[PDB]
C-alpha cells in the first residue's frame, strides 16, 4: 500500500514541494480549512508557513503541482482539532461546497488561498461542531465530477464506530479513500502489549463501510498525540502482517510531516507497508 501525510500545521516541517519529493508518500493532506459555515468567511490556516492574506499562500500551488506530476494526490483537509467550523443547514453545506469548488477545485476565484493549482480532492477531518448535513456537502461536491474532473472524497474519522461526525456521511458511498484514526481514543488504540483493540476496531471498519480503501491512521511519533502510538516493530512484526490480509487495505496515515522528521516514522515502515 500507501502512506498518506498530513501536511500544514507546523511552519517548521518544510515545504510541500520536500515533503512530496522525499519519495514517502502517496498521499498528502493540506492541514486546515479550519473554519466555514454559518456564515462566517472560510478561513485556511497553515502555521507558520504562510500568511493567507494578500495572496501569502498562493506559493503553495508550486508545492502542489509538484506532487501531483509525481503522481502523489493532494487533498485540502477540512476541519482538525481546533477551528469554529461547522453546517448550518443543508443550504450551507451547498454554499461552502460551491466555494470549495470555485477557490480550490476546477472553479473559477479571484482569489484562490493556494493558488491557481487544482486540488484533487476534499479530506474530511471533522471532529466537533455540528454532526448535521455533512453527508449534503459530500453529495454536493461529487456533484462536481460530472463536469470533467473527478473530485477525490476522503474522511479521517476516530476510531470508535460508527463516527459520530462522519458516520452518515461514509455511509452515502462516496467516499474514495477513508483514514481512520486509531489514537487519542482508549477503546481502539494500541496499548502496551495489546493489539486486540485495535485490530477488532479495524476489522469492525473494513466490514462495515462501501468506500475505496481504508488506511490505518497513527500518531509518527510520542509527542503526535495525547496515546496511541505505536513502536514501529511492533507495527510491521504484529499489526500489518493482519490488517494487510484485508481487500480494502490502502496503507498507513501519519500525523504528521513534522513529527514523522522527528521520529523517522515512515522511513523505517516505508517498505513493510
Ligand atoms: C486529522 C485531524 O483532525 N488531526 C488531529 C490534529 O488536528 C491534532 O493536532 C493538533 O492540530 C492543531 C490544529 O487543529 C494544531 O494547532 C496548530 O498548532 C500550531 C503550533 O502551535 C499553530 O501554529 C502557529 O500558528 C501561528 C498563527 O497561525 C503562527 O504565527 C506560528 O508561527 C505557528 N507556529 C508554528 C511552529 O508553525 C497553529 O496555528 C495551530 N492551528 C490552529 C488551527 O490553531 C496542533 O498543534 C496539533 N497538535 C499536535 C500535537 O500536532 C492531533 C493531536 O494529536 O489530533 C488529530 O486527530
Amino acid at each position: 500500500g500507501g502512506i498518506a501525510i498530513y501536511w500544514g500545521q507546523n511552519g517548521n516541517e518544510g515545504t510541500l514541494t520536500q515533503t512530496c519529493s522525499t519519495r514517502k508518500y502517496s498521499y498528502v493532506n493540506i492541514a486546515f480549512l479550519n473554519k466555514f459555515g454559518n456564515g462566517q468567511t472560510p478561513q485556511i490556516n497553515l502555521a507558520g508557513h504562510c500568511n493567507p492574506a494578500a495572496g501569502g499562500c498562493t506559493i503553495v500551488s508550486n508545492g502542489i503541482r509538484s506532487c501531483q506530476i509525481q503522481g502523489i494526490k493532494v487533498m485540502l483537509s477540512l476541519g482538525g482539532g481546533i477551528g469554529s467550523y461547522t453546517l448550518a443547514s443543508q443550504a450551507d453545506a451547498k454554499n461552502v461546497a460551491d466555494y470549495l469548488w470555485n477557490n480550490f477545485l476546477g472553479g473559477k476565484s479571484s482569489s484562490r488561498p493556494l493558488g491557481d493549482a487544482v486540488l484533487d480532492g476534499i479530506d474530511f477531518a471533522i471532529e466537533h461542531g455540528s454532526t448535521l448535513y455533512w453527508d449534503d456537502l459530500a453529495r454536493y461536491l461529487s456533484a462536481y465530477s460530472k463536469q470533467g474532473k473527478k473530485v477525490y472524497l476522503t474522511a479521517a474519522p476516530q476510531c470508535p464506530f460508527p463516527d459520530r461526525y462522519l458516520g452518515t456521511a461514509l455511509n452515502t458511498g462516496l467516499f474514495d479513500y477513508v483514514w481512520v484514526q486509531f489514537f487519542n481514543n482508549p477503546p481502539c488504540q494500541y496499548s502496551s502489549g495489546n493489539i486486540n483493540n485495535i485490530i477488532n476496531s479495524w476489522n469492525r471498519w473494513t466490514t462495515s463501510i462501501n468506500a475505496g480503501k481504508i488506511f490505518l491512521g497513527l500518531p509518527a511519533a510520542p509527542e503526535a498525540a495525547g496515546s496511541g502510538y505505536v513502536p514501529p516493530d511492533v507495527l510491521i512484526s504484529r499489526i500489518l502482517p493482519e490488517i494487510k490480509k484485508s481487500p480494502k487495505y490502502g496503507g498507513v496515515m501519519l500525523w504528521s510531516k513534522f513529527y514523522d522528521d522527528k521520529n523517522g516514522y515512515s522511513s523505517s515502515i516505508l517498505d513493510s507497508v
